């Protein structure tokens, strides 16, 4: 006898509440779509000596799940006959042609399996300049294909190659393309000083308010910044591609396919995918140090799970995100926080409130 906005805020309450306390949080945003339905929870506060509340305007950083328009940009020059997932990024940034890189092709490298990528780029890599001289000084290690790393830099070299084949800059592609095509108005690459009033301070380790600083290929590896209806509707757009055009239906479909395994992980582009129902295990695997700073030998789909499940984790400096969606259930969930928590703690947060609504 009790609504389910009520139910969902009540499952959201006993999960994800308690880790404001646990991690000395100050601001959090949680939403949940269920057929076609959006929950909105907010808590906190998005400036603490603001005392500004979080809210449906509050613009959080959302680190790797950038990524994910990454990819889908990515899906749409593909689909649109700009560039083919075969092709090598020498086809693109002239300068790079007959380099050691340019035997790597562009699903390669959006899916971090050149075989010689760190997760950052050197510190010392900043200008444009320094960031071209940084491909072509490069030289493979291990044999091209065969080893994920996951990779900034090698997910940024796709993003700027992707921007290249449709004449624009990368944060135009997001900001006059994928983001208006998706329905999202208050996502963007840069901040604009007429939304600054909305952009959440992250806060360190410390407690100490900050936000992220300009980086090397910084916007296709973790440049977005958007707010939770946005996010929503980003999840919606992922439940739901059959209701865009053509381009942009086949776009996120690319970002669904599964590309190769480790173990139980499925590398799509862009989104984890796993078999649904998922262990909570297989899904905490998939975040594990093994799996996300270390190399792993790839393998091909065997099982090409009909009902799957599809999650990202993001942070940056100052922000935690996590983003989850099970199609066959019409479902999705989007955590979003002003200080990083655990991965782990934001994955069995999510697996718990999911599990537990009813059908
Ligand atoms: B991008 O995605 C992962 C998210 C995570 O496991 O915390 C990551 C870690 C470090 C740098 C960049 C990314």
């Amino acid at each position: 006898n009790t609504p389910k906005d009520q139910e969902i805020k009540k499952l959201v309450d006993q999960n994800f509440k308690p880790l404001l306390e646990k991690y000395d949080v100050p601001g959090m945003a949680v939403g949940v779509i269920q057929n076609n339905k959006k929950y909105e929870m907010y808590y906190g506060l998005q400036s603490v000596q603001d005392k500004k509340a979080v809210n449906s305007s509050t613009i959080f950083e959302l680190g790797s799940v950038s990524k994910l328009f990454t990819a889908t940009a990515g899906g749409y020059a593909k689909n649109k006959g700009k560039i083919s997932f075969d092709d090598t990024p020498g086809k693109y940034w002239k300068e790079l042609k007959n380099t050691p890189i340019d035997q790597v092709n562009l699903l390669q490298l959006a899916t971090y399996t050149s075989g010689n990528l760190a997760l950052q780029f050197p510190d010392e890599v900043k200008t444009d300049q320094q960031v071209l001289t940084f491909f072509k000084d490069w030289k493979p290690k291990n044999s091209i294909g065969e080893y994920r790393q996951y990779s900034n830099p090698s997910i940024g070299l796709f993003g700027k190659v992707v921007a290249l084949s449709m004449n624009k800059p990368f944060d135009q592609v997001l900001e006059k393309t994928i983001f208006p095509a998706l329905g999202l108005k208050h996502s963007y690459v840069n901040v604009p000083k007429t939304q600054m009033q909305n952009y959440a301070f992250g806060y360190n380790q410390e407690n100490q308010p900050i936000r992220v600083n300009p980086g090397p290929l910084d916007a296709p590896a973790y440049g977005v910044k958007s707010t939770l209806p946005d996010m929503l509707s980003f999840i919606h757009a992922n439940l739901n591609p059959q209701k865009y055009p053509a381009d942009i239906q086949r776009a996120i479909n690319e970002t669904h396919q599964g590309r190769y395994q480790v173990n139980t992980m499925y590398q799509a582009l862009g989104w984890e995918e796993f078999s649904y129902p998922a262990t909570l295990q297989t899904l905490l695997d998939s975040n594990s140090e093994q799996i996300v700073m270390k190399p792993n030998k790839v393998t091909a789909i065997s099982k090409e799970p009909s009902v799957k499940m599809y999650h990202k984790t993001g942070s940056t400096t100052g922000f935690g995100t996590y983003v989850v969606f099970i199609p066959k259930e019409n479902i999705g969930l989007v955590m979003l926080t002003n200080k990083r928590i655990p991965n782990e703690e934001r994955i069995k947060a999510a697996y718990a409130v999911l599990n537990a609504i009813k059908k």
